[PDB]
């Protein structure tokens, strides 16, 4: 009844994942994804690598296609690498196999083949097939991490915290992500501290206020607005942290205008990182990401100073740009959901952001499919939501729909939107009744 | 400053070119001191302007590694940036027709910047620039920075002078970006005892040092013998300006033929503050084949910085023992040796005075030889890297800089030291 137990099992995969880098001397390509769990991926092993003297080239995907791997595999023909697959390989290993990587894949979404030596050739490490969920109790950045630590590099211990940020599995914190926040601590690389969302910023706590997004407080979601909030509850709108007194007057005043005020509190993490809040370096690594900036985000990583410049100014234009989008979306209320029409790359996050009592759900049109992205919250599952099965009625539409309780998508034609849309706000209805 | 401008005119035009460029790069440079911190730059760099890289350390940049490197233009075509190396080499490097940047200030084979509307060639002796006083490759590498305003990376550059003995008397183009770093408040010089640098116990600084050089006291007991018999703690690991004054008139007394005791110390803006300190870890890492952790240093990480911590004493430990068994053989105009993989050059360099010394390693059925000269030697008309290419008549290949030069050849180790002795008093 130990995690003690169980990553000694886990251990005899990273020993093997270590004897087979040390034991490389040609080429190695990395191959990572492009979201804050991927960055960090990339950061980690960057380090990793380059401690046990190992050069490397770090390539950035956004989806391992077919046509990506077939890619790839030209270069096995000339100089056959070591490649290290972070985040993705799992769901394509069948592909891999076929080419006759040497290869190793650090995954954690759900495995195709639950096996951790596949052949001669290739390892795979991935948490499901020792029993852990990828989706609640580890990240990307924490599977590289359990392998970094083979080799006693704990200091990367922060970029797994941040990835376990980036993929939204801090809330509750579980199984192995606990066990490497509290190897963190114990080394002193983490201090745990409860606190106020705001003050992750270092900014003024009225910008602070106007951009955040999690939570998304519409009424407060300007320069002005929250300026005028913090003037009038006796707070210095300039300060750039909240003391124990300031937080007390801002929760008791906001509780009107955003009653669910647990979400403001949380366990902040400061990092032994150039980049002190996780949760800061989180936002940022996810904004480079998002405008292109693999290699700055690598940067950033590695604890570079004009990469960290770049990051915070890219930051903040993104959380200017996003703020704008969520004023613009037109929500449109159903019975038991919300909807709206944005554009095909911020539905997923947008819907995330509007949710408060009730499910969001955005679609755009592009040709004549109509693609959505549905959103709830965990209080919504625990009243009996269930996104997947309520998506998965787009095939009576000539569709399709499935995903999680709490996210899940679905495609329909152009034409049958409203009478989708109707029928998911009646079985939503239902599963609440 | 003049000739700023006209190497601008080709450090824009490299600037634009990485720029609009969205494939894969290719950066090589060499494993010493200068190419490792020319890696560095160019790392940092390519990171800040959003170019994922594939980086490769060589130690030689033969006929064998640009054929291989070819083969990456078969599928997707890299443009390739060549550190340290690659102006010599440029005629195989046209013939495979490589998409490239040539950033070298070893003596050009050809004397253009732009070659061939596929190839950029910034060679500071294209400018009248001596590549062996006045700038080396990580200035090169600085010189492109610049052009992004990346500054702070005038550190590495320093770190490059250093390796390379550019550093006194600082010349040139060396001293413009030296100043530039101090303006942008990225070093501080201090003039300070060559001790100093270490942070070790002074017995232990003292015993190891090369620069300078001295065999009576290379050792940890004659050199705490040496220092408590002055009046000198040789546990402390700084000397004040007492025990300074107090060393200097006992060890020139002893030896007044020694030189450079007190230097003009870089603290740079680098976690590895002293840069005289951070040449030495770099050469050591670089000369044990840790080209990636060379890389680390540079990017200033912790693990890395102490695995060179470990590395550089061992080396030193190591270097003191080979100085003690040398078997220094004269022929006519040089001297010349057997020695290890990564200590035959800076032995050579250590042992010089009066003649060239070359040294070697044998290696399978090669051998590689590392030749060395003074400044004073090149004033009277010495020039290693015509007289290292006489490896061609033995089926090899040489070159290098007028005052240090590498070859290799097979069997003919002895024949082919008559036949550079040969060109050297010809030079001479
Ligand atoms: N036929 C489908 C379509 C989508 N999904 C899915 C997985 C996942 O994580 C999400 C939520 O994310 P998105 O769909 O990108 O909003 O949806 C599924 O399971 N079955
Ligand atoms: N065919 C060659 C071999 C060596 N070199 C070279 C560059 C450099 O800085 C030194 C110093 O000498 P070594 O340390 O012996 O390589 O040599 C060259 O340019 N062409």
């Amino acid at each position: 009844a130990h995690m003690m137990e169980k990553l000694k099992e886990i251990e005899k995969v990273t020993k093997a994942i270590k004897e087979k880098i040390l034991n490389h001397y040609g080429y190695i390509r990395v191959i990572t994804h492009h979201d804050t769990d991927g960055l960090s991926s990339g950061g980690i092993l960057a380090k990793m690598l380059m401690r046990t003297n190992k050069l490397f080239h770090l390539t950035v995907v956004e989806h391992l296609s077919k046509e990506v791997i077939e890619k790839l595999a030209k270069e096995n023909e000339v100089n056959k690498p070591l490649f290290i697959f972070a985040a993705m390989g799992s769901g394509q290993i069948e592909e891999i196999i076929k080419h006759n990587f040497n290869a190793i894949i650090l995954d954690h979404h759900p495995p195709v083949i639950k096996d951790s030596f596949i052949n001669e050739n290739i390892i795979q490490l991935n948490p499901h097939i020792f029993g852990v969920d990828g989706s609640r109790e580890i990240t990307a950045s924490g599977v590289c991490y359990l392998v970094a630590r083979e080799f006693g590099y704990y200091d990367l211990s922060v970029l797994a915290i941040v990835g376990i940020i980036g993929d939204m599995q801090y809330n509750p914190l579980l199984g192995l992500n606990k066990f490497i926040v509290n190897e963190a601590r114990e080394y002193r690389y983490v201090k745990i501290m409860n606190d106020i969302v705001y003050n992750i910023y270092d900014v003024e706590i009225y910008k602070a206020i106007a951009y955040c997004t999690k939570p998304y407080i519409p009424d407060l979601a300007s320069e002005g607005k929250a300026f005028k909030f913090l003037k009038d509850i006796g707070i210095d709108p300039n300060k750039k942290q909240l003391d124990d007194t300031d937080k007390k007057k801002l929760l008791s005043a906001i509780i009107f205008k955003y009653p669910k005020i647990e979400n403001l509190l949380i366990d902040r993490y400061l990092i032994e990182h150039k980049v002190r809040d996780a949760f800061l370096l989180s936002e940022m690594l996810n904004a480079v990401g998002r405008n292109g900036l693999f290699a700055v985000g690598i940067g950033i990583c590695l604890e570079d100073d004009e990469c960290i410049k770049i990051g915070n100014q890219i930051l903040w234009e993104y959380k200017k740009n996003l703020i704008n989008e969520l004023k613009s979306v037109k929500l449109k209320k159903l019975n038991n959901i919300y909807y709206f029409e944005g554009k095909k790359g911020m539905i997923g996050i947008i819907a995330s952001i509007l949710v408060d009592d009730k499910p969001v759900i955005g679609y755009h049109i592009e040709g004549d499919i109509a693609k959505f992205s549905a959103r709830g919250n965990r209080d919504l599952v625990n009243r009996g939501l269930n996104l997947s099965v309520a998506m998965a009625v787009a095939k009576e539409f000539g569709g399709n729909g499935g995903g999680h309780d709490v996210a899940s998508g679905a495609v329909v034609s152009k034409d049958k939107v409203q009478e989708f849309l109707k029928r998911v706000d009646e079985i939503i209805g239902e599963q609440l009744r």
